[PDB]
């Protein structure tokens, strides 16, 4: 499998194909042990989950209709890393209904701290979806799916898969 760059994901207009890295190609040790997504205009907790062949690289997720016409939501995220130091740690998120780009959402990490647990918070601003999306996507549980990549020192170390449903 070859490398991958930011480059060349910042402009995919579809959901890939397949995987583009292997499990094997985090080296760093990357462990995403906790998510938390809270709505930033009313403090309501949306949705959390703790740790406890896709190889745990997808993830489905059931939101309500009410998700589609949030502005803006905070998610906090906890991770260990391991003992090689981490530089340039970031996560480009493309999401699509249909094969239709809907937003892609690039947050760089803070510094993350070598053989330990990280905390970061990204803040997800959405776009302002048109009333006949709203209305497909509530119809369509599923078709809504996003790649979520991370890299390191501009180099793909992970690859994760969701599909969501707002029924």
């Amino acid at each position: 499998k070859q490398p991958i760059g930011p480059e060349d994901v910042l402009g995919l207009q579809r959901i890939t194909g397949d995987y583009l890295c292997s499990p094997e190609e985090n080296i760093y040790k990357i462990d995403f042990v906790r998510f938390k997504i809270r709505d930033m205009d009313s403090g309501t907790v949306l949705f959390e989950i703790k740790k406890p062949p896709n190889a745990g690289r997808f993830v489905r997720y059931q939101f309500t209709p009410a998700f589609l016409r949030l502005r803006q939501v905070g998610a906090t995220v906890e991770f260990t890393v391991g003992d090689k130091p981490v530089n340039n740690f970031r996560m480009i998120e493309r999401h699509y209904f249909r094969n239709q780009l809907l937003k892609s959402f690039d947050f760089h990490f803070g510094f993350c701290i070598p053989s330990s647990k990280n905390t970061c918070e990204h803040i997800y601003d959405f776009p302002p979806l048109s009333e006949e999306l709203i209305s497909e996507m509530i119809r369509h549980p599923y078709e809504t799916q996003s790649d979520s990549f991370y890299f390191v020192d501009d180099r793909l170390v992970m690859h994760n898969k969701a599909d969501y449903s707002y029924s």
